[PDB]
């Protein structure tokens, strides 16, 4: 399984409770399935600003939730592996 990774370029304080805080440098991983379900074919994952809101796992803080695509940069794919 593989996810798409993004890095936070700006700080963000959650508005809604399903949002997550972003801190400069935080690494986020979004499961491909969630993007596929939104019809995000082609390669829009490399343009999160264009996507709008993403839902993922903040690798740096351990929190899961929604975060704005205009606040991050796509850094590439990551293969998820079992523990």
């Amino acid at each position: 399984a593989e996810g798409y990774q993004y890095r936070a370029l700006y700080d963000y304080k959650k508005e809604r409770e399903e949002d997550i805080d972003l801190h400069l440098g935080d690494i986020l991983t979004v499961n491909k399935g969630s993007l596929v379900a939104l019809g995000f074919s082609d390669g829009q994952e490399a343009r999160p600003e264009e996507i709008g809101w993403l839902n993922g796992y903040n690798e740096t803080t351990g929190e899961r939730g929604d975060f704005p695509g205009t606040y991050v940069e796509y850094i590439g794919r990551k293969k998820i592996s079992p523990p």
